[PDB]
């Protein structure tokens, strides 16, 4: 770390320098070729970027640690697992995927969760996302996905959004992707925050134990803060008022005591079980239900420390799956194959060079040996002067580690491989329909809704009629109902029935509207809607806030101008930038045609009307409450909808609706 | 060009190949390293993106020419100047300053308008802004301006926007930047379109004509399209809605034949008159007022053509004010003279390597002949086997080019130097706040209101009291008034009055509300919001089509659902997305919920329109009555109410063309 | 291989001059860096780290190894209180250009009148060595010139090297077969200078490193006996000493295989190896390489001598004059290395050597 609070300015090589005016040829004359003040600081800044991530390019990160459980050694030889409380340094990145950096967090998109653990046996990289399958089932067709996913190659459009042609011509035509698609258009495409939502490593791996044996295993990083997805309508407009929300928000829990917190867990199965589920485990479109395979709790992650410097530390720390350690081994899932040779290469056009790991970031907290040498941005000096093995000169070291030497890493003996050398697909990966129907059955009603209603959203979008047509033609081989409804949106008609993949069943812990209520409410956002006008509207606000904030939430008390007391104005106010919103009974005045040249018109009412149409706990506090409701259109009976004189009463009464957090009673449904 | 719409799939060496599935040990086994068609294909992807630009990141590009109005010979040697009719290939990106390459259009900044023009004599670069004047007069400055303004270091917050402690803490602190900032702070901060602005050099560049004399100049690039501005409520929601706006906009309007135009227009005076409007010409901080010099047409610049390739076209095109031409040259501003050093090495950074004018798009339409030789990526075979001068060897070519022999670019022999070599700022420079005052005093009544409310939107957002108390300073200095109405939603005390700087002058041409109505509204957006019950509703949507179609406009017929007639849903559909909106009669069962759209989405559109100040109506019978359910005064200005077809249209183009309607915006008092 | 110089890595106490070169190069060796480094933190690499703190707001870049503190990296700031301070002439010690130096005049592309004499001081120079340097030097230009494959070319050299003297021209057009061209006096002067001459600059100062080459054989064993003797006179005083023979062995240090006169500052060859110098070959080395490093030696400018009794013959056998300046015969091994280190510090014996 470098510290600037005191000193005076000096170049990077510490000649003490001045750097606000250009050394001129005269007080109104050229600047001179000599002004090496100059040019030093126009370079640096000339060269500051350096290129966005080619997926996954918005995003954010916090430090933390993990903690584990208990003594793992029954079930894998990795070292971080190996005892109770063991406590490894953690840095975790979330992230959207197609949008490039400055986009904003509330797109409709999949998500990343990227972990580093810097266990004492070196770094371990959990590279998942914040949906459990993936679009494609081969890694040579990334480019394919991606190409189709992102904007348009003519014209650039659109950003961060699948709702367009090219993405739906490659969905229709790619059909592996229906499983994501439908996890990407329920509400898991658009999560209240990082905090609110699961890891998953996606594709199965394996844990090896010190004997050689192997157990097939699938990561799931389970949040405690619970699930949570904000309304479509919501996230759009949220886009607008504030690209940065998750980021925001995710660094805002931190500060603040709120580290947010996930258990670490594992589905552990047998190699001989790879097909015992009815799918292909090395098919990384599929889950293992969690009736055939319970979660086994590994331990503790917690993030407690935002990074100094965002790119030093967020923009420059690089993933790899291929960063494994003992314990640890691959399967052949054709789309884990390939990672493993992107993350390599790809750092080399994030860095220019081949000594990325040599970053702060990247480093290992262990000793590094090995005869790696040169190349450009080369930071260390090394002693051994035979770097070649094998060598006598430095007495055979650094010695080979392996199975039975140095705690080497080593695959999992039993693997074994058998058959042609063959460009062809395993025809046990041909199912791409059933699981994406579990899913949908597996979420309430008016999750269904919503996911038709996305959908509804983004076809509509679809300039080409053909397009169209066969987006109708895989939905329909998922669920017919599904196909019919979305079929109406677009006036087409729904192809017949096509029952080869249709079922009943469920799955548990994949829907959020029926997931329950929060485990926690801290941290949540609190608007209180007041004036400056009566004395008394103040006054109501001050003691909502000590009330509310004694319970953890963030109150934001809202006026016509700032003040003592009031945090923002109507004229920055919005629904989107609050959890659950309050009037203060004395400010009735403000959501009665009357207007202000302090903020828009009508902005007052618009908030709560807003917050009600979102399924938010509304609510107005005090005397005159049964009647400011009847003004503003909203039903006083209403669930999540709060009307009481006493303070203590109200919040009480509002907290129940901040936990039950969306109330889905006001979105119609279909018929 | 590469055509694919025929062929086998082949490596980039021409072998043919499949990229379909990997090479695996086994159909059921793990991938092999010697799968080449594999590795070739993702080395390919995770090399795609290069880093994104320093500072206007985000932008969008199209082709164009540029026809010259006269043989300009009196005024400059420039040969894309020298003849009537003379038509000169360009290349034109916009772009917004802060934000990086996914951000919106529409967030608040100053906005780029660069201009290539492919000349007989080289490639031209006019790099200017929709702003013609820039926040600081010395480019040592320019890193402290950016970190001020972009995201905070620590956690990168907030996305393209000045609404932050750091931008206010520097231009409290760094007065030379009011001018720009109430510019910015303006409707100019936020345009309807890259089409409704105008472009500046900013800089006091020269003309030189063959005999060495040289003249003090300012581009101006004024948009035939008129101007236009949103309204910041409204800019915010398009933000989310669609981040790409300007660049859709510009496609389109390109698409549809109505290539945007500008006439590209110079001030001249004399090298004697650097110091005699009351400032400095080689400050970047000030305007020529068009009252002391008028603007001269020079010619037309248009364009026409939407590139084919985002990436290899706009994303690689690399502007640098030093592509200069005989006939132009440089002054003594220190902005400019630094900019000179920079657009030159970024280039390295973005290209990662020294050929990037090999590029298609950066190369010119002339022969090349120099001695620069290899570099990465070198893609000419030189058969010049000396490079190097004086040479005997290759009979002393190339030939120096200058003033007398060649065509050469010559700096104008004038220009003279004299005194101490010096770090200190003249003291011409010293007048940071009049010119804001200017331009403050020449904008309507509303167009103030807004500007004031610009600013108490932002400056509410810096947290530091302290900060906040050095605007306030800083802006009294401009205008007490200013200051008092935007101390009042920050609740703190405004300075008393500081009249150094205060006047009453006012200058045209710098108002976007007080322009009067659009020359034109071919290109403008319509919506109609219609209805799938009523078989009357869409009937009158198609007749409205077929008639606002007429006059050049787009028109979105929305529904419940699509269908023949239907565009788009109410699902997809939102004010930001039209100029003006009309509720066909048949509808109103919609405005006083469904599975199909949010609850009240028609019904808000609608006063979304009219409270952003746009072209609102009815058309039909019981349009008397739609109003009164929607709360739209039938007799306000903007609002249309008739149930002649012919004579609606008639009456709403006339609302399109004066575009906003500010008598629905309250001022202070 | 990564150190990166920069002659605009300047300090307080030495500023610029308006040399058109130095002035050019300032931008240069920043910009390469770029090329080098493949990116813009290369003073960050160890080597080119300094060795006191570092305070600016310089930020990001592809390989950046700090974590900077200050959240506010722009001036002017009141949200760092105003930090990093600009430090000036009287501030902080900050750098300053020469507040003496000034300007006038136009914007020029011109070269100065004052730079137009090119030739008298080449002719300072010539005239200031040695006249065995002075025919080295005019035959290093015969060298080159004549692998100069064009007539014309190798003209225009000799009208320029004819305007620094005559007597250059006409001997260096001796070696390709051309007339120097008549005489022009405009430049030409007997000015001399001193301490610009390498080989008029007296003995060495030192003698120490240099190094000396004892060729000995391993039939005789009285000839390695001679060698081990030398060997710890030698390398007593400083000197670095290689016993070459046939094959290694204790107090053999290379082959004749692998031994060349070019290693050597001085030869000794040791009496009891004259067998090896008189149509006698080896499987063991090229044909007639003891000699050929000898007489290389000797012919080089070389300190040459034999050291021992059959001493005052072995010369003669090699064609190596006894008397001869720097060739040295004696039989009492202390007053050998005593002459032969006299040898040593004159260096180079420029009597061996033709004059036109
Ligand atoms: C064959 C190519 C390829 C395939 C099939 C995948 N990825 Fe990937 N991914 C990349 C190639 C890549 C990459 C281009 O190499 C990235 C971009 C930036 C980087 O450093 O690696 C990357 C970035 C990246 C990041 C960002 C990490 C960070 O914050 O720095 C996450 C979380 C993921 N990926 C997760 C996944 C998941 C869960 C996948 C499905 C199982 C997946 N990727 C498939
Ligand atoms: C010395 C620093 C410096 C200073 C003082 C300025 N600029 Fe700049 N500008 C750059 C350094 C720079 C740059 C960092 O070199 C960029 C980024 C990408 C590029 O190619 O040049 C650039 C980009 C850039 C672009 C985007 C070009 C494109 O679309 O690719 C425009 C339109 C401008 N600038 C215009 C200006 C104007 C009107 C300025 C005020 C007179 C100005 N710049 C001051
Ligand atoms: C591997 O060892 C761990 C170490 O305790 C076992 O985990 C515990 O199992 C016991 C017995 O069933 C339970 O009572 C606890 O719930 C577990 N404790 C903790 C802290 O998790 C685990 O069951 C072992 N697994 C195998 C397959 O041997
Ligand atoms: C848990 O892991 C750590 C790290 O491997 C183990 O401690 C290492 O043990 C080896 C001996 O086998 C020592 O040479 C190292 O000094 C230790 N490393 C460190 C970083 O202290 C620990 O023994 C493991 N526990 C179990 C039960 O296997
Ligand atoms: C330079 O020459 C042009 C070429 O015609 C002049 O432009 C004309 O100016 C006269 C008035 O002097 C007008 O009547 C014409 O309509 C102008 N034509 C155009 C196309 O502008 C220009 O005035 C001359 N300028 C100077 C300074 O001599
Ligand atoms: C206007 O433009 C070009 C400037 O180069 C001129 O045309 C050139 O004229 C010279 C004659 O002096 C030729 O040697 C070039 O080869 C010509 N080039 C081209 C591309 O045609 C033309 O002279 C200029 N016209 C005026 C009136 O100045
Ligand atoms: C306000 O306008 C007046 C009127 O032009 C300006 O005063 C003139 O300034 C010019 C340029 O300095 C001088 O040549 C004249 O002598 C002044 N004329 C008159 C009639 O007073 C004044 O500079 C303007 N002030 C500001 C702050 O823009
Ligand atoms: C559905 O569930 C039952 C019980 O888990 C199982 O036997 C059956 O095979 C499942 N079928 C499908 C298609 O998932
Ligand atoms: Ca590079």
């Amino acid at each position: 770390e470098v510290d600037d609070s005191t000193g005076y300015l000096t170049s990077d090589v510490g000649g003490p320098i001045q750097d606000q005016t250009s050394l001129k040829a005269g007080i109104r004359g050229p600047t001179l070729l000599e002004d090496f003040m100059f040019r030093q600081k126009i370079q640096h800044f000339d060269h500051e970027r350096v290129p966005e991530r080619a997926v996954h390019a918005r995003g954010a990160g916090a430090h933390g640690t993990f903690t584990s459980y208990a003594d793992w050694s029954n079930i894998t030889a990795a070292s971080f697992l190996n005892a109770t409380g063991k406590q490894t340094p953690v840095f975790v990145r979330f992230s959207t995927v197609a949008g490039s950096r400055g986009s904003a967090d509330t797109a409709r998109d999949v998500h990343g969760f990227a972990t580093r653990f810097y266990t004492d046996e070196g770094n371990f990289d959990i590279v998942g996302n914040n949906i459990p399958v993936f679009f494609i089932q081969d890694a040579i067709q990334f480019p394919d996905l991606i190409h189709s996913v992102k904007p348009r190659p003519d014209n650039e459009i659109p950003q961060a959004a699948t709702a367009h042609d090219s993405a739906w011509d490659f969905f229709s035509q790619q059909p592996s992707t229906m499983h994501t698609l439908f996890w990407a258009m329920s509400g898991h495409g658009i999560p209240r925050s990082y905090r609110h939502m699961d890891g998953f490593g996606v594709h199965t791996f394996r844990f090896v134990k010190d004997d050689g044996s192997s157990k097939l295993i699938k990561w799931h990083f389970k949040s405690r803060q619970g699930k949570a997805s904000l309304v479509w309508e919501e996230a759009q407009v949220l886009s607008g008022k504030n690209a940065d929300f998750h980021r925001q928000d995710l660094w805002d829990a931190i500060e603040s005591g709120n580290g947010p917190e996930w258990d670490v867990c594992v589905q552990i199965v047998d190699e001989s079980q790879a097909q015992a589920f009815g799918f292909d485990l090395l098919d990384p479109t599929k889950i293992i239900p969690e009736e055939y395979a319970p979660l086994t709790k590994l331990g503790l992650l917690k993030l407690d420390r935002n990074p100094t410097n965002y790119f030093a530390e967020t923009e420059q720390v690089m993933f790899q799956p291929g960063h494994i350690v003992r314990g640890i081994d691959f399967t052949e899932d054709p789309l884990l194959q390939g990672r493993l040779f992107s993350y390599l290469d790809t750092q080399l056009n994030r860095n220019g060079g081949p000594n990325f790991e040599q970053l702060p970031i990247n480093m290992p907290r262990v000793p590094i040996h090995n005869n790696n040498r040169d190349g450009a941005g080369q930071m260390f000096i090394h002693r051994n002067k035979y770097p070649y093995t094998p060598n006598t000169l430095n007495s055979g070291y650094p010695r080979q580690a392996n199975q039975n030497a140095g705690r080497g890493f080593f695959t999992a003996p039993g693997r074994t491989a058998s058959g042609a050398l063959v460009r062809e697909v395993s025809p046990t990966f041909n199912d791409h329909w059933s699981q994406p129907r579990l899913f949908f059955n597996s979420l309430t009603p008016v999750e269904q809704q919503f996911l038709v209603n996305a959908m509804r959203f983004e076809i509509s979008l679809v300039k080409s009629e053909e397009v169209k047509k066969n987006v109708l033609t895989q939905l329909n081989r998922v669920s017919h109902d599904v196909a019919v409804r979305v079929a109406a949106a677009i006036g087409l008609g729904a192809p017949d029935a096509d029952d080869t993949y249709y079922h009943n069943n469920k799955t548990a812990g994949v829907s959020i509207v029926g997931s329950g209520p929060l485990p926690t409410i801290k941290t949540l956002r609190v608007g209180i809607l007041a004036t400056t006008s009566e004395s008394s509207a103040l006054d109501q606000a001050a003691q909502l806030r000590t009330r509310l904030e004694k319970d953890g939430l963030v109150v934001t008390v809202v006026a016509e101008t700032l003040r003592e007391g009031v945090d923002q104005t109507y004229s920055t106010a919005d629904a989107t930038g609050f959890d659950g919103v309050v009037v203060v009974d004395g400010a009735a005045a403000l959501f009665a045609t009357a207007s202000s040249p302090l903020f828009p018109t009508g902005r007052p009412l618009q908030i709560f009307v807003d917050a009600y149409r979102w399924g938010k706990p509304v609510g107005v506090c005090g005397g005159k409450s049964s009647e400011v409701l009847d003004a503003a259109d909203v039903p006083e009976d209403g669930d999540g909808v709060y009307s009481e004189e006493s303070v203590d009463m109200f919040v009480e009464e509002f907290e129940k609706g901040l936990a039950t957090f969306r109330f889905t009673d006001r979105f119609a449904l279909d018929s």
